[PDB]
């Protein structure tokens, strides 16, 4: 019952039935002209001091939330990419943040970092707030995968010419790298926004988890989370857990 435990339980308790969206980011293998480019082909470093800002973050996230009682030995490419990965996530949020004129402190939002069995890599998103619609929600789906697309081009280490960035641009979009929750439906029946409950989803679902310590990562493991509240964001695996179980 350290603190920094029952912080955070409190912290999602009080945003318990808070409705929010919930996005993910992804990316596919593509091949261009004989060109890979994998789910770990975007390891440019850009210098923007805001994301700069952004993967330093990151980084003291992964290194405050690993337990050192046991070995880590996750690929340090793999690391690095996620790292990276988190710092363009948040600056496509915060990017559409600004195009509706939103006070970043009056958003909640909760970023979690996956392995899935099949897909691997994505980054789950939670984010909502006074300032939020269920309505908004595909626009808001389309807007963060034009901002998603425009930095991963800018960000893959593949050496392409023009027409290939164009190429990989679209392709990111037109397959929907990030993706909205919607209600199950047809195909060509409308899909609805699915907003879901911050708090029960963080404590219930997302911080129920395995970390991820080695690689190949273990199937459906998480890598690192944060939030709008730097709440979760330190806590080491059996923390999560038990906050879990102290908010029920
Ligand atoms: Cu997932």
């Amino acid at each position: 019952y350290s603190d920094e435990v029952l912080g955070a339980t409190n912290w999602l308790k009080e945003k318990s039935n808070q409705e929010v969206f919930s996005f993910v980011f992804k990316n596919e293998n593509v091949q261009l002209n004989g060109k890979d480019i994998g789910w770990n082909s975007y390891k440019k470093e850009l210098q923007e001091d805001e994301l700069k800002s952004l993967q330093r973050g990151a980084e003291t996230t992964w290194d405050q939330s690993e337990d050192m009682e046991w070995e880590t030995t996750v690929d340090e490419m793999t690391k690095k990419q996620v790292f990276i990965f988190d710092s363009l996530v948040k600056k496509c949020l915060f990017e559409v943040l600004n195009t509706k004129n939103i006070f970043p402190g009056d958003v909640n939002w909760f970023v979690q970092h996956e392995w899935g069995k099949d897909q691997g890599w994505h980054c789950h998103v939670l984010i909502g707030g006074k300032d939020f619609s269920q309505a908004q929600g595909k626009w808001w789906r389309r807007q963060l995968n034009v901002y998603w697309s425009r930095w991963l081009v800018t960000a893959c280490n593949v050496q392409l010419t023009p027409a290939e960035r164009i190429k990989l641009r679209e392709i990111a979009e037109d397959n929907e790298w990030v993706t909205l929750l919607t209600y199950k439906h047809k195909q060509t029946k409308k899909d609805y926004t699915k907003c879901v409950l911050f708090g029960n989803m963080i404590a219930y679902y997302f911080l129920t988890k395995k970390k991820i310590s080695t690689s190949p990562p273990r199937d459906g493991g998480y890598f690192l989370s944060s939030d709008s509240g730097w709440k979760t964001n330190f806590l080491k695996e059996g923390e999560r857990h038990l906050v879990s179980k102290l908010y029920t």
